[PDB]
Protein backbone atom coordinates (compact mmCIF):
# COMPACT_ATOMS: atom_id res chain seq x y z
CA UNK A 1 0.00 0.00 0.00
CA UNK A 2 3.06 2.79 0.48
CA UNK A 3 3.66 2.19 -3.28
CA UNK A 4 0.10 3.33 -4.12
CA UNK A 5 0.30 6.23 -1.25
CA UNK A 6 3.38 7.62 -2.76
CA UNK A 7 2.03 7.06 -6.19
CA UNK A 8 -1.40 9.19 -5.19
CA UNK A 9 0.55 11.77 -3.12
CA UNK A 10 3.13 12.64 -6.22
CA UNK A 11 0.14 12.95 -8.71
CA UNK A 12 -1.86 14.75 -6.58
CA UNK A 13 0.93 17.40 -5.49
CA UNK A 14 2.17 17.83 -9.01
CA UNK A 15 -1.00 18.43 -10.48
CA UNK A 16 -1.65 21.03 -7.64
CA UNK A 17 2.01 22.59 -7.67
CA UNK A 18 0.70 23.22 -11.65
CA UNK A 19 -2.18 24.93 -10.91
CA UNK A 20 -0.28 27.01 -7.90
CA UNK A 21 2.93 28.06 -10.37
CA UNK A 22 0.25 29.69 -12.98
CA UNK A 23 -1.64 31.26 -9.95
CA UNK A 24 1.53 33.16 -8.71
CA UNK A 25 2.39 34.05 -12.42
CA UNK A 26 -1.01 35.69 -12.38
CA UNK A 27 -0.07 38.25 -9.20
CA UNK A 28 3.47 38.85 -10.29
CA UNK A 29 1.73 40.12 -13.43
CA UNK A 30 -1.33 42.34 -11.92
CA UNK A 31 -0.09 46.12 -12.25
CA UNK A 32 -0.24 48.44 -9.11
CA UNK A 33 -3.79 50.65 -9.80
CA UNK A 34 -3.58 53.90 -10.62
CA UNK A 35 -6.56 56.01 -8.66
CA UNK A 36 -4.68 59.54 -9.86
CA UNK A 37 -7.86 60.69 -11.11
CA UNK A 38 -9.01 61.43 -7.30
CA UNK A 39 -6.57 62.73 -5.18
CA UNK A 40 -8.28 61.79 -1.63
CA UNK A 41 -7.99 58.13 -3.01
CA UNK A 42 -4.43 58.31 -2.90
CA UNK A 43 -4.00 56.64 0.41
CA UNK A 44 -6.12 53.78 -0.63
CA UNK A 45 -3.76 53.45 -3.52
CA UNK A 46 -0.56 53.32 -1.38
CA UNK A 47 -2.32 51.02 1.01
CA UNK A 48 -3.75 48.21 -1.90
CA UNK A 49 -0.05 48.88 -3.75
CA UNK A 50 1.98 48.01 -0.81
CA UNK A 51 -0.57 44.55 -0.34
CA UNK A 52 0.32 44.06 -4.27
CA UNK A 53 3.70 43.91 -3.34
CA UNK A 54 3.35 41.84 0.01
CA UNK A 55 1.26 39.55 -2.62
CA UNK A 56 3.96 39.55 -5.77
CA UNK A 57 6.81 38.77 -3.16
CA UNK A 58 4.31 35.73 -1.29
CA UNK A 59 3.97 34.67 -5.63
CA UNK A 60 7.97 34.84 -6.16
CA UNK A 61 8.95 32.84 -2.85
CA UNK A 62 6.28 30.44 -4.00
CA UNK A 63 8.16 29.74 -7.78
CA UNK A 64 11.44 30.58 -6.60
CA UNK A 65 12.02 28.72 -3.19
CA UNK A 66 9.45 25.97 -3.21
CA UNK A 67 8.19 24.29 -6.65
CA UNK A 68 11.88 23.27 -7.18
CA UNK A 69 11.32 21.38 -4.08
CA UNK A 70 8.59 20.14 -5.29
CA UNK A 71 10.27 18.81 -8.14
CA UNK A 72 12.94 17.26 -6.04
CA UNK A 73 10.70 15.05 -4.28
CA UNK A 74 9.34 13.67 -7.67
CA UNK A 75 13.07 13.08 -8.31
CA UNK A 76 13.61 11.32 -5.38
CA UNK A 77 10.72 9.26 -5.60
CA UNK A 78 12.10 8.50 -9.23
CA UNK A 79 15.54 7.82 -7.14
CA UNK A 80 14.22 5.64 -3.95
CA UNK A 81 12.06 3.01 -6.28
CA UNK A 82 14.90 3.04 -8.91
CA UNK A 83 17.13 1.94 -5.48
CA UNK A 84 14.09 -0.25 -5.02
CA UNK A 85 14.20 -1.91 -8.12
CA UNK A 86 17.93 -2.45 -7.58
CA UNK A 87 17.80 -4.67 -4.87
CA UNK A 88 14.90 -6.55 -5.87
CA UNK A 89 17.26 -7.38 -9.15
CA UNK A 90 20.48 -8.10 -7.75
CA UNK A 91 19.73 -9.43 -4.44
CA UNK A 92 16.90 -12.47 -4.58
CA UNK A 93 19.99 -14.25 -5.99
CA UNK A 94 22.13 -15.05 -3.41
CA UNK A 95 22.29 -12.31 -0.90
CA UNK A 96 22.77 -13.19 2.62
CA UNK A 97 21.18 -12.01 5.61
CA UNK A 98 23.92 -9.50 6.54
CA UNK A 99 23.58 -7.69 2.88
CA UNK A 100 19.62 -8.10 3.67
CA UNK A 101 19.92 -6.81 6.87
CA UNK A 102 22.72 -3.59 5.23
CA UNK A 103 20.30 -3.05 2.34
CA UNK A 104 17.14 -2.24 4.45
CA UNK A 105 19.25 0.10 6.77
CA UNK A 106 20.65 1.64 3.95
CA UNK A 107 17.25 1.96 2.26
CA UNK A 108 15.71 3.44 4.72
CA UNK A 109 17.96 5.52 5.77
CA UNK A 110 17.84 7.21 1.61
CA UNK A 111 13.76 6.98 2.38
CA UNK A 112 14.13 8.77 5.81
CA UNK A 113 16.39 11.46 4.15
CA UNK A 114 13.70 12.14 1.21
CA UNK A 115 11.05 11.96 4.01
CA UNK A 116 12.95 14.69 6.02
CA UNK A 117 12.76 16.89 2.45
CA UNK A 118 8.90 16.27 2.38
CA UNK A 119 8.61 17.30 5.32
CA UNK A 120 9.81 20.60 4.97
CA UNK A 121 8.68 21.47 1.95
CA UNK A 122 5.20 20.64 4.12
CA UNK A 123 6.62 23.17 6.24
CA UNK A 124 7.88 25.67 3.73
CA UNK A 125 4.13 25.80 2.39
CA UNK A 126 1.96 25.76 6.07
CA UNK A 127 4.71 29.13 6.66
CA UNK A 128 3.82 30.58 3.73
CA UNK A 129 0.21 29.89 3.60
CA UNK A 130 0.27 31.49 7.25
CA UNK A 131 1.54 34.95 6.02
CA UNK A 132 -1.21 34.26 3.29
CA UNK A 133 -4.01 33.69 5.84
CA UNK A 134 -2.68 36.88 7.72
CA UNK A 135 -1.71 39.46 4.63
CA UNK A 136 -4.87 38.42 2.81
CA UNK A 137 -7.68 39.09 5.36
CA UNK A 138 -5.78 42.41 6.52
CA UNK A 139 -6.13 43.30 2.48
CA UNK A 140 -9.69 42.88 2.84
CA UNK A 141 -9.72 46.18 5.50
CA UNK A 142 -8.46 48.69 2.61
CA UNK A 143 -11.65 47.44 0.41
CA UNK A 144 -14.35 48.06 3.21
CA UNK A 145 -12.05 51.30 3.94
CA UNK A 146 -12.30 52.62 0.32
CA UNK A 147 -15.51 51.86 0.44
CA UNK A 148 -16.56 54.19 3.26
CA UNK A 149 -14.43 57.06 2.13
CA UNK A 150 -16.80 57.22 -1.36
CA UNK A 151 -19.84 56.36 0.43
CA UNK A 152 -20.41 52.83 -1.20
CA UNK A 153 -23.05 50.46 0.06
CA UNK A 154 -21.04 47.89 1.95
CA UNK A 155 -24.18 45.35 1.52
CA UNK A 156 -23.22 44.95 -2.06
CA UNK A 157 -19.79 44.92 -1.76
CA UNK A 158 -20.13 42.02 0.67
CA UNK A 159 -22.57 40.48 -1.75
CA UNK A 160 -20.13 40.38 -4.51
CA UNK A 161 -17.38 39.06 -2.61
CA UNK A 162 -19.61 36.23 -1.47
CA UNK A 163 -20.50 35.43 -5.29
CA UNK A 164 -16.90 35.30 -6.56
CA UNK A 165 -15.79 33.12 -3.87
CA UNK A 166 -18.55 30.95 -4.96
CA UNK A 167 -17.78 31.05 -8.26
CA UNK A 168 -13.74 31.06 -7.71
CA UNK A 169 -14.35 27.38 -5.93
CA UNK A 170 -16.23 26.08 -9.04
CA UNK A 171 -13.35 27.82 -11.56
CA UNK A 172 -10.32 26.32 -8.99
CA UNK A 173 -12.18 23.01 -9.46
CA UNK A 174 -12.59 22.85 -13.16
CA UNK A 175 -9.26 24.06 -13.32
CA UNK A 176 -7.73 21.36 -10.60
CA UNK A 177 -9.83 18.62 -12.66
CA UNK A 178 -7.89 19.75 -16.23
CA UNK A 179 -4.50 19.34 -14.85
CA UNK A 180 -5.42 16.19 -12.82
CA UNK A 181 -6.70 14.83 -16.52
CA UNK A 182 -3.70 16.04 -18.37
CA UNK A 183 -1.02 15.11 -15.98
CA UNK A 184 -0.04 11.61 -16.89
CA UNK A 185 -0.40 11.93 -20.91
CA UNK A 186 2.61 10.76 -22.70
CA UNK A 187 3.93 13.67 -24.99
CA UNK A 188 0.89 15.89 -23.68
CA UNK A 189 1.88 19.37 -22.26
CA UNK A 190 -0.13 21.83 -19.89
CA UNK A 191 -1.72 25.62 -21.55
CA UNK A 192 -1.87 28.08 -19.76
CA UNK A 193 -3.23 32.00 -20.05
CA UNK A 194 -3.30 34.94 -17.79
CA UNK A 195 -6.17 38.12 -18.25
CA UNK A 196 -8.24 39.84 -16.63
CA UNK A 197 -11.11 38.15 -14.00
CA UNK A 198 -13.94 40.70 -15.54
CA UNK A 199 -14.66 42.61 -19.33
CA UNK A 200 -12.38 45.15 -20.47
CA UNK A 201 -13.27 48.51 -20.83
CA UNK A 202 -10.97 50.78 -23.43
CA UNK A 203 -11.79 54.12 -21.72
CA UNK A 204 -10.54 51.20 -14.19
CA UNK A 205 -6.98 49.37 -13.81
CA UNK A 206 -7.65 45.53 -15.32
CA UNK A 207 -7.18 43.05 -12.63
CA UNK A 208 -5.18 39.43 -14.09
CA UNK A 209 -4.68 38.75 -9.88
CA UNK A 210 -6.38 34.60 -10.31
CA UNK A 211 -7.26 35.51 -13.93
CA UNK A 212 -6.22 32.03 -14.85
CA UNK A 213 -7.01 29.48 -17.56
CA UNK A 214 -5.63 26.11 -17.55
CA UNK A 215 -6.30 23.78 -20.15
CA UNK A 216 -4.48 20.16 -21.70
CA UNK A 217 -2.23 19.97 -25.55
CA UNK A 218 -2.29 16.49 -26.95
CA UNK A 219 0.89 15.25 -28.79
CA UNK A 220 -0.42 16.39 -31.41
CA UNK A 221 -0.52 19.83 -30.21
CA UNK A 222 -4.74 20.28 -30.19
CA UNK A 223 -6.18 22.24 -27.15
CA UNK A 224 -8.71 20.61 -24.83
CA UNK A 225 -10.52 21.51 -21.43
CA UNK A 226 -11.58 24.99 -23.31
CA UNK A 227 -15.23 24.13 -23.61
CA UNK A 228 -15.57 23.14 -20.21
CA UNK A 229 -13.83 25.85 -18.40
CA UNK A 230 -15.51 28.74 -20.58
CA UNK A 231 -18.88 27.85 -18.05
CA UNK A 232 -16.78 29.02 -14.93
CA UNK A 233 -14.64 32.08 -15.95
CA UNK A 234 -17.86 33.23 -18.39
CA UNK A 235 -19.74 33.04 -15.07
CA UNK A 236 -17.21 35.09 -13.31
CA UNK A 237 -17.30 37.61 -15.51
CA UNK A 238 -20.66 38.10 -16.06
CA UNK A 239 -21.14 38.33 -12.07
CA UNK A 240 -18.71 41.59 -11.91
CA UNK A 241 -21.47 42.67 -14.71
CA UNK A 242 -24.19 42.52 -12.45
CA UNK A 243 -22.36 44.81 -10.19
CA UNK A 244 -20.87 47.63 -12.01
CA UNK A 245 -23.50 49.59 -9.82
CA UNK A 246 -20.31 49.79 -7.51
CA UNK A 247 -17.64 52.43 -7.46
CA UNK A 248 -14.92 51.27 -10.15
CA UNK A 249 -12.02 51.92 -8.04
CA UNK A 250 -13.95 49.71 -5.15
CA UNK A 251 -14.43 46.98 -7.97
CA UNK A 252 -10.53 47.44 -8.74
CA UNK A 253 -9.47 46.77 -4.59
CA UNK A 254 -12.28 44.25 -4.69
CA UNK A 255 -10.93 42.28 -7.24
CA UNK A 256 -6.76 42.45 -6.03
CA UNK A 257 -8.63 40.99 -2.74
CA UNK A 258 -10.47 38.01 -4.15
CA UNK A 259 -7.01 37.42 -5.77
CA UNK A 260 -5.59 37.76 -2.66
CA UNK A 261 -7.61 35.23 -0.65
CA UNK A 262 -7.37 32.79 -4.02
CA UNK A 263 -3.68 32.93 -3.42
CA UNK A 264 -3.98 31.97 -0.10
CA UNK A 265 -6.89 29.21 -1.45
CA UNK A 266 -4.13 27.99 -3.40
CA UNK A 267 -1.48 27.82 -0.69
CA UNK A 268 -4.16 25.50 1.73
CA UNK A 269 -4.38 23.08 -1.22
CA UNK A 270 -0.41 23.06 -2.07
CA UNK A 271 -0.37 22.50 2.25
CA UNK A 272 -3.10 19.29 1.97
CA UNK A 273 -1.19 18.21 -1.24
CA UNK A 274 2.31 18.24 0.53
CA UNK A 275 1.00 16.46 3.47
CA UNK A 276 -0.36 13.66 1.74
CA UNK A 277 3.05 13.26 0.29
CA UNK A 278 4.56 13.31 3.69
CA UNK A 279 2.29 11.18 5.17
CA UNK A 280 3.02 8.55 1.89
CA UNK A 281 6.86 8.44 2.80
CA UNK A 282 6.13 7.94 6.30
CA UNK A 283 4.38 5.06 5.41
CA UNK A 284 7.30 3.87 3.37
CA UNK A 285 9.84 4.45 5.35
CA UNK A 286 7.71 2.55 8.83
CA UNK A 287 7.44 -0.72 6.19
CA UNK A 288 11.43 -0.49 5.79
CA UNK A 289 12.35 0.10 8.95
CA UNK A 290 9.61 -2.88 9.95
CA UNK A 291 11.19 -5.13 7.36
CA UNK A 292 14.57 -4.25 9.16
CA UNK A 293 13.23 -4.94 12.83
CA UNK A 294 11.98 -8.25 11.69
CA UNK A 295 14.68 -9.60 9.87
CA UNK A 296 17.28 -8.55 12.86
CA UNK A 297 14.53 -10.36 15.07
CA UNK A 298 13.81 -13.91 13.03
CA UNK A 299 10.38 -12.59 12.88
CA UNK A 300 10.86 -12.67 8.63
CA UNK A 301 13.72 -14.60 6.78
CA UNK A 302 15.91 -14.20 3.52
CA UNK A 303 13.06 -16.08 1.42
CA UNK A 304 10.22 -13.29 2.65
CA UNK A 305 12.23 -10.34 1.33
CA UNK A 306 12.84 -12.26 -2.13
CA UNK A 307 9.20 -12.90 -2.27
CA UNK A 308 8.29 -9.13 -1.52
CA UNK A 309 11.07 -7.35 -3.87
CA UNK A 310 10.82 -9.74 -6.94
CA UNK A 311 6.60 -9.05 -6.34
CA UNK A 312 6.81 -5.11 -5.58
CA UNK A 313 9.50 -4.97 -9.28
CA UNK A 314 6.79 -6.50 -10.98
CA UNK A 315 3.57 -4.90 -9.31
CA UNK A 316 3.78 -1.21 -9.33
CA UNK A 317 6.93 0.48 -9.12
CA UNK A 318 6.73 0.48 -13.37
CA UNK A 319 3.82 2.94 -13.45
CA UNK A 320 5.01 5.19 -10.37
CA UNK A 321 8.61 5.26 -12.40
CA UNK A 322 6.59 5.67 -15.43
CA UNK A 323 4.51 8.74 -14.01
CA UNK A 324 8.17 10.35 -12.55
CA UNK A 325 9.32 10.59 -16.01
CA UNK A 326 6.17 12.18 -17.37
CA UNK A 327 5.14 14.26 -14.57
CA UNK A 328 9.06 15.60 -14.81
CA UNK A 329 8.38 16.15 -18.56
CA UNK A 330 4.82 17.88 -18.01
CA UNK A 331 6.48 20.63 -15.24
CA UNK A 332 9.42 21.59 -17.37
CA UNK A 333 7.28 21.86 -20.28
CA UNK A 334 4.11 23.94 -19.10
CA UNK A 335 3.17 26.35 -22.16
CA UNK A 336 2.36 29.99 -21.84
CA UNK A 337 -0.07 31.82 -24.34
CA UNK A 338 -0.04 35.54 -24.44
CA UNK A 339 -3.59 37.03 -23.87
CA UNK A 340 -4.46 39.97 -26.51
CA UNK A 341 -4.72 43.32 -24.60
CA UNK A 342 -8.33 43.68 -25.38
CA UNK A 343 -9.48 40.12 -23.90
CA UNK A 344 -10.18 38.93 -20.54
CA UNK A 345 -9.39 35.17 -19.59
CA UNK A 346 -12.89 34.57 -20.33
CA UNK A 347 -12.97 35.85 -23.77
CA UNK A 348 -9.46 34.28 -24.62
CA UNK A 349 -10.65 30.52 -23.55
CA UNK A 350 -13.87 31.03 -25.04
CA UNK A 351 -12.34 32.14 -28.66
CA UNK A 352 -9.92 28.93 -27.80
CA UNK A 353 -13.66 27.12 -26.71
CA UNK A 354 -14.81 27.87 -30.49
CA UNK A 355 -11.69 26.28 -32.25
CA UNK A 356 -11.83 22.81 -29.90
Amino acid sequence: IPTLYMNDGMNAQSSQALHIQTYCNSVRQQIPVDFGRFPNLRESERQINTGLGAARQHAEHYLKDIQPLIIRNVTNIQDYFETQNLISTVMPSGATKEQWLSALGMVSDKAKEYQEVSANTRRTIGSLNDKLIIDSNNYQLIVVNLNNVVNGNNGVLEQLNRDIDGINAAIDGAIAGIVVGGLLVIGGAIVTAIGAVAGLVTASTPVVMGGIAMMTAGAGGVIGGAIVLDKSLSAREKLYRDRSQLNSEVLVASQIGSGYRGLQTQAQSAVTAATQMNNAWDSLTSELETLNANLRKGIIDDSFLRQLFLTASQTSVTKVLDGTKIIKQQMAGVVVREVPANQSIADFVKRLAALE
